[PDB]
């Protein structure tokens, strides 16, 4: 039977999650959770999902950008965002940190806050250490849309949601997403 | 037929509205708009509504708390918020200023962002100058839930929405509204 995605308000989403004990990473209990996450993330079509997003107070994140997800989207868009597909990925106790201060500005969404989008700023290049699905210890280096997902997803693990990181007055309805930015709003894009 | 409430994203909501020319206040054109607002505000049951919330880039706000709106709501709640009914009110080119530093923390919502609530801080006592429905000049002094509505509604006139003023990690689904605050969050209520 499957767990649902929790929405804002639910304390689990706005509280620091506990590090999963390496070694228990291989645990069936945990491997289950990881599978659940992966599934849900794919279920309601998404590219990221943190344990807390399903009631699990653990530091576990799953991510993936399939060329089919990207398939459907403005070529010029996909370009500017620097979005590229990347095989499913799982990280327990990830520890993220920017590889450089270059940043970018685009809209984000979260399955815990649907119907809405907001332009938030993220680091363009980042590096995340931590363990992989098998309790093995990995160092993933990324940039572009993948770096954003990592940041987004890792924040979830600290109780932070994009809404408390968005630029003023860019917040909007999924539907009005393509509407013009209000004057005084930074323009989208990189450096 | 009637105008609909615009949702975030729509530039009108995030841009400073223009002062309505005193004298045109009595204008039928404007008196219409004021009526529309009053209607809509009552239509989808609400207590505040700013011109921009219906595509009108003007500095006009309408508000009203009926003992019937107040009717159904926790007696201890209504109490703590210091909410009291007040006859419909209309203000063009209102100019609001706190009467004192004292503040309070409660959840707010906006018809341009439904399904969501967030705890935002407001001034407990305030004073708003400006004209009334008839182009007549007024000075309204308020406190409690009425002061909040004034602030909320006036912000709309400057392109500011509560989301860019909410306390971090209190944002939530209408449904999860009664859920516990996450740890590290200020407690609701007046000092
Ligand atoms: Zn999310
Ligand atoms: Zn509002």
């Amino acid at each position: 039977d499957l767990p649902e995605i929790v929405a804002s308000g639910d304390p689990v989403l706005h509280e620091k999650a506990r590090e999963v004990d390496p070694g228990e990473i291989g645990s069936e209990r945990i491997q289950k959770i990881i599978d659940d996450m992966i599934k849900v993330m794919r279920l309601a079509p998404g590219v990221g999902l943190a344990a807390p997003q399903i009631g699990v107070p653990l530091r576990i994140i799953v991510l993936e950008d399939t060329k089919e997800y990207i398939s459907y989207a403005p070529k010029e868009e996909i370009l500017a965002q620097e979005r590229r597909h990347f095989d499913l990925m799982v990280m327990v106790n990830p520890v993220l940190k920017e590889r450089s201060n270059k940043k970018a500005l685009f809209f984000e969404g979260c399955l815990s806050v649907d119907g809405f989008r907001a332009a938030v700023e993220r680091y363009l290049e980042v590096v995340v250490t931590g363990y992989d699905r098998q309790g093995k210890r990995i160092e993933v280096n990324a940039s572009g849309w993948q770096a954003r997902i990592l940041q987004h997803e890792c924040d979830h693990l600290d109780g932070n949601l994009y809404v408390d990181k968005m630029v003023p007055r860019t917040f909007r309805t999924v539907d009005n997403l393509d509407l013009p930015l209000a004057e005084g709003c930074p323009k989208l894009g990189s450096h």
